[PDB]
């Protein structure tokens, strides 16, 4: 019934040691993450590291990624930004590029700049009104912006474009039981994100997709796929397994965990942020390591 | 001593009615802030809604409005950015266009991405580097990072084009204070911003420079003149005659104020924000003109 | 209409040097605050240091300023508390020793302790179930709680006593105008607060009612009366003279104005706040007195 | 070297369906969690409703628990206000009931008032000087505080009786790593809370102890046992079996997890937090015993 569902792991943006664009270790970065059996992608999210790149090069990203894509995955394109105008410009440059959706932040700067939901509305209804493709709500911590589910919901039921929502502030689960009640068959995509910590408690509340780190998503899937065909102690079990690993994400080595795995994997070139995203703490590293290695996941043995 | 003392306010970006930028009001904007006796100029800051435009955007605005000043006066450019590298590079750029001086918030973003002050004194070392002019740490609640004033002042003494603060968090005057105390000959330019509200307790602190708003820096600068003076008891007068409207400024239109007044006057085209940002309430904007007519600024009698 | 307008200045806490309650101070503090002219006076508010303060001391300073008051200016008691039942308790003790109206908070704590909407409808329902006097809400920064203009609406019309408010989140002059509107003749004191800095704004938005610093009331209520009375022009006259003063309370030496002031013109024993509350910087409260001496208030010439 | 390690969990405050204290439940949660294995008790803590009571109830409360513990293990008392003198005199009262060590926050209130580095540096130094037991300064986000850990090694440094801490902002590790690099053989006890979220990544960077939930301390406390006997493959085992229930605790059902556990098991009398503070939602609540039957925790075999 839906057109999306279960796992979009959010794509890393790799860089060169000394700060560009590595462009030879995106290709391989996507190309893993397909092969570790993701539903579809989404890129330039703040796990993407987003904040600390340029419009020129959102821009060379989108292009690069959707091109090594080819069609094979669903691609989600994160378009955020605080002018209305910029956001659908964004939303509708990805569509012409082969994006399936757009992801989007309500708009917010800083600590300080927040906009009424009577305009948070508008600015969805306008972003919805350029595009042709569904746009997921991202709901986060990062912009400081209370919006509740009856508000979300009346986005989904009122605006075209609006059917997926990225629920990962304090509570998902019971905000996703609410946002499903009053969105009805309106409420596409009820998602989950914060690297799947919360998954078990989200799938409870009816979460039918999970944007996680880009590290491990074959060791997540198995879980949405298990409780979707009722297996739901062989659902636990899996999330009890990887627990510790989605916690040391979740808590130590946070955004860098991905690209951590995948550089110890031989799958990109470098694993280091732009500065000043400050770079992980040696012993942070080595437990990361430790507890994914007990795992055996895809990402130490596919460049191999 | 300094490079730089006096009025520096803020140049508001004006916008058509659409949301695109109108470069033939832009300039009329800068040439009356010029006529109303503006030490220096500042670009692209917060009250010119530097968070609601494209990257193209910003050079095309650093460009025009430095080719239209003509070196007329010393023009500020903000150039704050997350990444070190894009920060650098945006104020290589400045530079290049005429710069006398850029403007950076630390680097942060949203209501949760932060970097720890050795990150931050890296990040300012790294675009120090970058570039020949000076560069002014801007200190606003809008980061959400808190800058210490021994913070501040090491950074002054150690880095080689940090000279200039803006200081507009709570508690600026007895900051400043502490920023001269603790810096000395390394703080070139101890200023406050927040549309001149503090302006006296700041001039009491040592301030020598004051960001303010674009509406009516003719109103504001003979307070700065007075007080350089020792004409304490002028300054007064003028603060007095003049805090009702810095207050409906900073308390009531805000952003908006400047636009406001120039579209009443004639100076620009439209006083639009660019969606969402709200547009200003018709009592509130009713209220501020109230004011301005009864101080006579050259904002509602400019002839050109 | 309304049983309550005016200016109801915030009392100060006044402590001894030693930081016991200093309850001669008190006495003097609260006679001279009617001198200046209050309509009312509110009590063991955020300018009073409430939050310095203990239950016991919170008792002993209600009764003992409204056994002093003795009827002679209504008294509002904040009672704010995150729990229902302690603060319907509170409110019942102030109504008993004599309060006017009760003010109250949203249920907080510190950062992050948040408490829905319906939860803060109940909230106020009960403690309005316990006493016979009005509730004023606080809509305030410190409780970093979301109270909208239609949510304090509602509350006004469904909640018996819940008829008062003090708006002093920014944007406060247009929040007002809606509450107004939205509420029609469920709201009863429509006031401001935070020190008078946004009053003229306020006044414009139909405020009834302000809730200032203690320090100067003789210096703000005019404002208010010239506005009452159709004098728009002498109210920005008196609130421009008075806008530098106002201004330094406000951003310069906040909740300690008051009491520096009261204790330069012998009001008080001491000035100082409970610490770990910073002291005010010296220059800070030099510039204070070099304002006030300018406007002649009250506070410098009543002992 | 240390005089306390271990696990120590927050004992929750058990009302009645009232709303009222329920003393007979209180003491019965401390003999579960006792029984459970604890190395010590903390009381009064947020985990423990303490900005739901009163004055009144805080001291009942340090009353009864100190003297049904009878010496049997440590408790910390928490004892965190505003005033500089308020929680001195808190802390005293504590000692002479018995306390082992007390806990503050820095001063703080609300979402607004802060107070800097100095005045809280002279805070837990006056609170120091009131008392002969050990201060635990806790690093959390209610306090909406900023406390560096070259700021916390100081205090430890320079005032007698800070020797330990709770670490429970984000980054806890890196932060207790950074804590015991700068402050020496002067930090008594790095320690970390949040429900053990954290616990694994804690431990490797030299945490000696951890300030749990109460309900579970059983499942939690071979855990520390493992790592300090340098069985980490042990602890490992432990922590990724018990994890998916201090997730839940952490994320979903919150302070009232313990409550609800100890209901389920006949250990109190009801669960309920005091109005307004949500209660538990009912999926929240089945899935929380549904995990914990998975793991046969005593509380559910206890009574």
């Amino acid at each position: 019934t839906p057109r999306h569902r279960g796992i979009f792991p959010v794509v890393p943006t790799t860089f060169a040691d000394t700060g560009e664009l590595d462009l030879a270790s995106q290709k391989r970065a996507v190309d893993f993450m397909i092969d570790a059996g993701s539903d579809g992608l989404c890129i330039l999210a703040n796990f993407s590291e987003q904040f600390a790149i340029t419009d020129d090069e959102r821009d060379v990203l989108t292009r690069t990624i959707l091109e090594h894509v080819a069609g094979r995955v669903p691609v989600i394109v994160t378009t955020s930004h605080y002018s209305t105008q910029v956001c659908a410009a964004r939303s509708l440059r990805a569509q012409q590029l082969g994006a399936a959706m757009v992801m989007a932040m309500p708009p917010y700067h800083g600590a300080t700049f927040r906009v009424p939901e009577a305009q948070i509305f508008e600015f969805y209804a306008r972003v919805s009104d350029a595009i042709a493709i569904p746009i997921m709500v991202q709901d986060a911590p990062a912009s400081g912006t209370a919006l509740s589910a009856p508000f979300l919901a009346r986005m989904a039921r009122e605006i075209e474009q609006v059917a997926y929502f990225k629920i990962e502030t304090p509570g998902a689960a019971n905000k996703l039981r609410e946002l499903i009640r009053l969105g009805g068959d309106a409420i596409e995509g009820p998602w989950d994100g914060e690297e799947a910590i919360t998954l078990l408690a989200d799938l409870h509340a009816g979460a039918t997709g999970a944007m996680t780190g880009g590290g491990f998503p074959d060791g997540i899937r198995p879980i949405l796929e298990a409780w979707r065909e009722g297996r739901h102690d062989d659902a636990y079990a899996r999330y009890q397994a990887w627990l510790p690993l989605i916690n040391h994400e979740n808590r130590q080595s946070g955004i860098l965990t991905a690209k951590a795995l995948m550089r110890e994997g031989g799958v990109i070139a470098s694993e280091r942020p732009r500065h000043p995203m400050p770079e992980l703490h040696p012993d942070t590293r080595a437990e990361l390591l430790a507890i994914a290695r007990r795992l055996d996941p895809l990402v130490l043995r596919w460049a191999h």
